[PDB]
């Protein structure tokens, strides 16, 4: 982990982007990052009472390129249940958008960080 010249980022001072404005008492988040990888993913998710995504959020992070790995996982996790998108295999992201030979971890980022989102929400309901 060093300095990491590139923080403090703002897309001409938008209005919380990729938000829901603060938790609504049932909001999983997921952050990942790697050292190597030089970037984090960042996806919000809504689940109800009886455990379905009916919501997702998403926000951006990072110098480079639109990443669609993690457009992909929301758009997929959109509707999704807990296990079913817990369930989901950096495979499917891999090929889904067909990743460079670059840094393919690049795609189990995608699926792991939608996870960390689905067991932030349990433990929002587990300590209460």
């Amino acid at each position: 982990m060093a300095y990491s010249e590139k923080v403090i980022d703002h897309y001409e001072n938008p209005r919380n982007v990729g938000s829901f404005d603060n938790n609504d008492e049932n909001v999983g988040s997921g952050m990942v990052g790697a050292p190597a990888c030089g970037a984090v993913m960042k996806l919000q998710i809504k689940v109800n009472d009886e455990g379905i995504i009916e919501d997702a959020r998403f926000k951006t992070y990072g110098c480079g390129s639109a990443i669609a790995s993690s457009s992909l996982v929301t758009e997929w996790v959109k509707g999704k249940s807990l296990d079913e998108a817990q369930a989901i295999k950096n495979t499917d992201i891999a090929e889904e958008l067909e990743l460079p030979p670059v840094k393919i971890h690049c795609s189990i980022l995608a699926e792991d960080a939608i996870k960390a989102a689905i067991a932030d929400y349990k433990s929002k309901r587990e300590a209460k």
